[PDB]
DNA sequence: GGGTTTCCACTTATTCATGATTTTAG
DNA sequence: CCTAAAATCATGAATAAGTGGAAACC
């Protein structure tokens, strides 16, 4: 049964809130609604979704395309369990803003106001601020006054369990083999990396101070920008990053990556990475990790 | 019921994870 | 020389979010 703060950190990484406002000829107001929370993962991490479903006793699990599986929670009574969790263990990325809109929509629907014109109008004003906002259709049907503005979230990491859940979503453990003018000709470097859209720069920057190490890099692709928190200094990896996740367990197959990674850190601690046999073992491990991803 | 809810198959854009080479520090 | 640390450059798909259709009641 997943620790609740690990669960929240994982939801910050992998969850999404949904609000559907659909044309419906059989609905009294011309529209039907659906509200919910979902996580979509690669099929290999299905057991996480089964563990969440069992931990919360809500949601349905289905294939999502050919390589992924989703846990989707939209049964209205199930949504109270979502609210109860995130009231006690609140999200800390910009997704908390989407949670706040989700709660506002939930309140409209709890009052059955979504079955009247004005409740539909209120849900449209809510949806305009949520995720990608109103569709063209909805913007057509509701050209009224609809601001897309909402407040920025600016929160710090609450604890290391949140961090373990978030890293189980967004983190990467890698062995970097660097062509080198070394005696062996290859430098072994361990890297820990977490990637996130630039909208959560404050949270990412706080990783530096929270963990006591690492750097932030920015990267572009056309208009699309993201940040990466990175650690490669071995003493920081060995004395700060590895202990954190030894005491705050990762979930999903990334746990296996972390375990292999630690095997290499052990070799480096003993200076075995400077030996031909140590280097060859490290190569085997890296091949095992990289193979499966 | 029949208006509403909930589920299930499936799609899409892009934010992730991932992979590598080059350079600098010491 | 030698090794560690940091910087730069890259890319495909798991995500992050969403859509079409309809069974299933209450
Ligand atoms: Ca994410
Ligand atoms: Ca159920
Ligand atoms: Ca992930
Ligand atoms: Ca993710
Ligand atoms: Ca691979
Ligand atoms: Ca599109
Ligand atoms: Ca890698
Ligand atoms: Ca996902």
């Amino acid at each position: 049964s997943i620790n609740p703060w690990i669960l929240t950190g994982f939801a910050d990484a992998e969850g999404s809130f949904l609000l559907r406002i659909r044309n419906n000829n059989k609905s009294s107001v011309g529209y039907s609604t659906e509200l919910g929370f979902q996580i979509t993962l690669h099929n290999k991490d299905k057991s996480i979704l089964e563990n969440i479903q069992s931990t919360w006793k809500v949601g349905v699990i289905a294939n999502s395309g050919d390589n992924a599986v989703s846990l989707k929670v939209t049964r209205f009574e199930d949504l109270k369990v979502i609210i109860d969790h995130f009231e006690k263990y609140p999200l800390i990325t910009q997704k908390l803003g989407d949670y706040k809109l989700f709660k506002q929509a939930f309140s409209v629907m709890e009052n059955k106001e979504h079955l009247k014109e004005n409740g539909i109008k209120e849900l449209v004003r809510i949806k305009a601020k949520l995720n990608w906002g109103l569709t063209d259709e909805l913007k057509k049907a509701f050209p009224e006054n609809i601001s897309k503005e909402r407040s920025l979230i600016n929160k710090n990491i609450p604890n290391f369990k949140w961090l373990a859940g978030f890293t189980s979503g967004e983190g990467n453990f890698a062995v970097n083999l660097i062509k080198s003018k070394s005696k062996l000709g290859v430098q072994v470097q361990l890297t820990f990396r977490i990637t996130q859209h630039i909208k959560d720069k404050n949270l990412m920057n706080s990783l530096i101070t929270y963990l006591g190490c690492g750097y932030i890099y920015e990267q572009n692709k056309s208009e699309f920008s993201w940040l990466e928190f990175r650690v490669t200094k071995f003493s920081d990896i060995n004395d700060k990053i590895i202990p954190v996740f030894q005491e705050n367990t990762l979930i999903g197959v990334k746990l296996e990556d972390f375990e292999d990674w630690c095997k290499v850190a052990k070799l480096i601690e003993e200076k075995k990475h400077l030996t031909e046999s140590g280097l060859d073992e490290i190569k085997k491990i890296k091949l095992n990790m990289n193979k499966g991803r």
